[PDB]
């Protein structure tokens, strides 16, 4: 059909008749009226016109491309899409019934890509070009986006969406999934209900923010819970939750509030516990002091692949967070404040489960000595591939949080879900 | 003689008959049309004694020069001719049946021959100046194109085409040269698919990346695959490749996006394989979490002379890390990641062989258990000097990987070759 040479020739014309710059006054709506009125001319120049449909129809394209997000304003739309990958103005594929599949759809040029992609990067004020050629952001509409620039991606820029999907589980779930062992349920819920200073390290796809939002779903009703998060990812039951979100610079560098000030602040609110959306930066600092300066029971999420890797993670965003502080001084503060850490990651077979429960137990020399309470042991392949395990527990008797069960009153359901965990 | 100098001055006519955003726009036809048209008027108008055959070619050449690829354009569409190398304007040569001969053909100037490397780097969208003076590009044909600018070429631009050689690397060039075995073929085209984590490790002048590229051409088509590469070399037929690539600080060492980086945002990107062209640094350690986090099928290519050097260089990259893994820890993680290693070496006679298809078995205690699937065992040397080899079958015929040939149903094929090979 002539309707795609058509609309590439009044694409060609209006180009050629007005710049984006005339219209970066108007907003959406102002932008698709002056941009018909701008067709209307070309039309008039060219002297070309079709249907009234079809006009409109190229009309809300050519809005699209000039300031929406080019042809994948009609593949954005869609619910049946799970994920959007893009490798380059000539190839486009999306995940549909949980498979990748090729589809016509096609862009005009690299540059074109290009501009599409700093647009959606910028919507949260952040950019993706020679200088940061490597660029992630969130689209506060419930996806995440992923970008890179020509320069390392030699076919030209690369752009990857993923949709959002209402997981908020419960520990039932958690439980039903064999991610953890009854008896580690017993534990969680101790340790949550008690006021433990617990970090919730994992790795990618590990799903770490639904771990966090079943463990706070412990947290009793009573305690002033003050939630930090770059989205409205968590979702807690509790009735005294006070929900904050960062704020992202606008274009013009301005504005911003990242997760220091809002930990910092939280400081200040007396708050019960500080919860962060997920540490990623010298926050981490600040919400240490959160978890021994009082306010016990903070939790917070990080991106670690084991314990270890965690306190690695947490020492070296507070040695980079401009702070002269001595190194062993690190490692005393992290022994002092961290009472737990709970590792979750993605097995090979796809499952999430929760490798570790391990507790921070002391400093020694310059090393940070932890013991384990729940490990989970992996014994073979089953016929369908499906990763064969089972949680075990090192028997410790005492944990070092012990005290806190005690004042809790929960030695009892503590000592037995330690004990039949085997 | 006439011909050229009607042919220039009909050149200067055109160039200076209208502007090149007309050309542009215009398509290839569509201003080839108009050319041939005007290029007729002016041989009219000149009354120069020429055919209509003549006239024809005349056109044709007028078009390429103007707007096509020039003189170089009929070596292109050639098929015997797979390299072109321009040494500037005045020399061209030709790679035909395997070896260099020059050529007469050459371009007017040293600017004709560099708008026209403009002209064909442009179709990938990168562009070559003055100030970037290096370009290379695969254009979509699969050619591939290197070019470099007048500053740093002191003689003019140097256009080098490579034209794709298909099936230039595949297993039956490996098997057909002594590099493996027909059972090693089969059970390595059994390997790379069934989705196996590889780590090819070689010595020096193994080609080590010439196996990577054979091995990768038994991944599934559907599959999304990643591509990181110090310096792109790799080629995958496979139609859904994504190609990446570091780049190195400026000379104040800063801007640099190292290995590591590129590794950590391929989990972002949902790629179902990462490849990675050689691990030399700390992204050994996020390499294996992709092996071992659901994206199995991996491979990276590694400097190691056998593979129990290839173990305990992965544990010191790990360990370079800067991450305070225990060295209990990093094994066990190299146990669960790492499927099979490929060991493949320069013997002493020059000729290159895969000496050893092993499979990461267990971890005892503080040692990593491996079996070898293939030995290569020497067995004396010729009057030519050539050494004398056999691939050997360990007898193993149930490696840990045969479950998982199992679920892709190449428990068959598996099986008969491992007994046929004796």
């Amino acid at each position: 059909d002539y309707y795609h040479a058509t609309k590439t020739t009044i694409f060609n014309a209006l180009l050629n008749t007005i710049d984006l710059s005339q219209l970066a006054q108007l907003d959406l709506k102002q932008a698709g009226e002056e941009i018909r009125d701008i067709v209307a001319e070309l039309v008039a120049i060219k002297n070309v016109s079709m249907s009234v449909a079809e006009q409109e129809h190229l009309v809300q394209d050519i809005i699209n491309d000039v300031l929406g997000y080019g042809p994948l304003e009609p593949l954005l739309a869609r619910d049946d899409i799970a994920d959007i990958m893009v490798n380059g103005a000539h190839r486009v594929f999306i995940e549909v019934g949980g498979k990748v599949q090729l589809t016509n759809v096609r862009f005009r040029d690299n540059l074109q890509l290009m501009n599409i992609c700093q647009r959606i990067v910028s919507q949260v004020g952040r950019r993706v070009d020679e200088s940061s050629p490597i660029c992630d952001a969130r689209l506060p509409d419930g996806s995440r986006v992923n970008v890179i620039a020509p320069p390392l991606a030699l076919d030209g820029p690369t752009l990857t969406i993923r949709k959002f999907k209402k997981d908020k589980l419960t520990m039932k779930n958690l439980v039903e999934f064999a991610s953890i062992s009854p008896e580690g349920a017993r534990v969680l819920g101790v340790i949550g209900a008690c006021r433990c200073n617990l970090v919730i390290s994992g790795g990618t796809g590990s799903g770490k923010t639904t771990l966090l939002n079943t463990m706070t779903a412990f947290i009793d009703p009573t305690e002033r819970v003050v939630t930090c998060e770059d989205a409205a990812e968590l979702q807690l039951q509790q009735p005294h939750v006070v929900r904050l979100e960062t704020r992202p610079p606008n274009l013009e560098g301005s504005g911003a509030v990242t997760m220091r000030d809002l930990v910092k602040n939280c400081l200040r609110m007396r708050p019960e516990r500080i919860i962060v959306g997920e540490v990623r930066g010298p926050e981490a600092f600040d919400l240490l002091q959160a978890m021994n300066t009082g306010h016990d029971g903070s939790m917070g999420t990080l991106h670690a692949n084991s314990p270890r890797e965690a306190i690695s993670r947490i020492e070296s965003m507070i040695t980079m967070g401009g702070y002269g502080l001595p190194s062993k001084t690190i490692k005393e503060m992290i022994v002092g404040s961290v009472d737990v850490i709970i590792q979750a990651a993605r097995l090979r077979d796809g499952s999430r489960r929760i490798t570790h429960i391990t507790e921070v137990v002391g400093l020694e020399g310059d090393v940070i000595v932890t013991q384990d309470l729940f490990v989970y042991e992996i014994t073979g392949e089953d016929e369908h591939g499906k990763v064969v395990g089972k949680h075990r527990s090192t028997g410790i008797a005492r944990p070092r949080f012990w005290d806190r069960a005690r004042y809790y009153g929960l030695e009892r359901e503590l000592a037995e879900a330690l004990d039949a965990a085997e």
